[PDB]
């Protein structure tokens, strides 16, 4: 901030003030867990369960 | 799902479901019965009767 002063008068200061702020780290995972009849079903009768 | 884990968290699972649907099948049917004398009127007279 700015200070107003007389013609021999004492001074003042004012600074700046700082902080430093973090992140945080999240890891996600989706797992999804089927039967290899599910694999033998869908690559014999082409359903496209595995792809969507 | 996605699942937020931690850095030695147990991982676990959440996987995509499925259900089949079903048509029906149906037969329609239309049947008009005229006498021999309107299709000798018809095609003599030129109505439109029949073509209509």
């Amino acid at each position: 901030r700015g200070e107003v002063v007389g013609e021999s008068a004492e001074k003042s200061e004012s600074t700046a003030t700082f902080a430093p702020v973090t992140s945080l780290v999240r890891k996600v995972q989706v797992t999804q867990r089927f039967s290899q009849e599910v694999k033998w079903a869908d690559e014999s009768r082409q359903l496209g369960v595995l792809q969507t």
